[PDB]
RNA sequence: UAUAUAUA
């Protein structure tokens, strides 16, 4: 059911369900998948919910990176929407080289749990370098750093700004 | 210094 439900990001918007139970398919079986569609705008949200029958697909789900018709997805496990509601994400600049993604997210920590913290990197061509994107646990810890403008990482101080639309 | 992730 939910419990065994995955969040999975990065996907093509040309990607489809089909493609993604059958990508996922070699894990096992899948019983409920939410690619996320967009019949209405005309595209796709680019992310979908994979469930699967037995909860031991989802073990080795996040072991594989996952390349899909020629990108990249980091299928992790769903969060409840209280506790989803909870959580926020940031947003966070000055960075660069050296700065190595799992850093980044041991980096944040430091001012909260971090459900999740990621560099981007859709297509590995600049969203790795210069600036990063964390997710906290609880709102409270983004509090934390909007005190704390600027954080000492690279010795270089980082600005860090909540997140705000794409425009 | 920006999400084809958190599904209106």
């Amino acid at each position: 059911k939910e419990s065994c439900k995955m969040f999975i990001g990065g996907l093509n918007w040309d990607t489809t369900e089909d493609n993604l139970r059958e990508y996922f398919g070699k894990y096992g079986t899948v019983t409920d998948l939410k690619i996320m569609k967009d019949p209405a705008t005309g595209r796709s949200r680019g992310f979908g919910f994979l469930s699967f029958e037995k909860p031991s697909s989802v073990d080795e789900v996040v072991k594989t990176q996952h390349i899909l018709d020629g990108k990249v997805i980091d299928p992790k496990r769903a969060i409840p929407r209280d506790e989803q509601d909870k959580t926020g994400k940031i947003f966070v600049g000055g960075i660069g080289p050296d700065v190595r993604p799992k850093e980044f997210e041991e980096f944040f920590s430091q001012w909260g749990t971090i459900i999740d913290a990621q560099l981007m990197l859709d297509k590995d061509t600049g969203q790795s370098r210069g600036f990063g994107f964390v997710t906290y646990d609880s709102a409270d810890a983004v509090d934390r750093v909007c005190q704390n403008k600027f954080i000492d990482f690279k010795d270089r101080k980082i600005e860090i700004k909540r997140a705000e639309p794409r425009h």
